[PDB]
RNA sequence: GGUCACGCACAGGGCAAACCAUUCGAAAGAGUGGGACGCAAAGCCUCCGGCCUAAACCAUUGCACUCCGGUAGGUAGCGGGGUUACCGAUGG
């Protein structure tokens, strides 16, 4: 279940892919390093990122502490992903 | 000479990248002036593929790591294709 990226859903699709990771790494580098933001502005990616966590404990707790968080109007929906892949483990 | 091609020239020359100034645009970018990296159509046209933008509207609650909604705008100096044209190697 848990993993090193989480997913957050439920984002405002109208910010800007510049202005949208700035956010999110303002947000969530409370709580560990974060290896990368993926953000992408096309129909299947809107209004979704995943912020990539160098420790599995830095994700958990991010998770836990900003459920439905207010985020540009809406509450972020996160929970893990369901692979990681990139440079996690090999792959 | 005409036509279809061709560019190893000759001659008249033409256009003008980057960058800069300025204007329009949400942006990509375009216009004008300066300026030349190049260009035998770097004259012109988005019909076909690519690539760039994303303000508005419509749609999408979507799990990605090749990249991709509609819509609209741009690139003709990204290819293709359409169309017009100067010179003419005793030129093919
Ligand atoms: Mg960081
Ligand atoms: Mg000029
Ligand atoms: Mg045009």
């Amino acid at each position: 279940r848990p993993n090193h990226t989480i997913y957050i859903n439920n984002l405002n699709e109208k910010i800007k892919k510049d202005e949208l990771k700035k956010s999110l790494h303002a947000i969530f580098s409370r709580f560990g390093q974060i290896l990368d933001i993926l953000v992408s502005r096309s129909l299947k990616m809107r209004g979704q990122a995943f912020v990539i966590f160098k420790e599995v404990s830095s994700a958990t707790n991010a998770l836990r502490s900003m459920q439905g968080f207010p985020f540009y109007d809406k509450p972020m929906r996160i929970q893990y992903a369901k692979t990681d892949s990139d440079i996690i483990a090999k792959m």
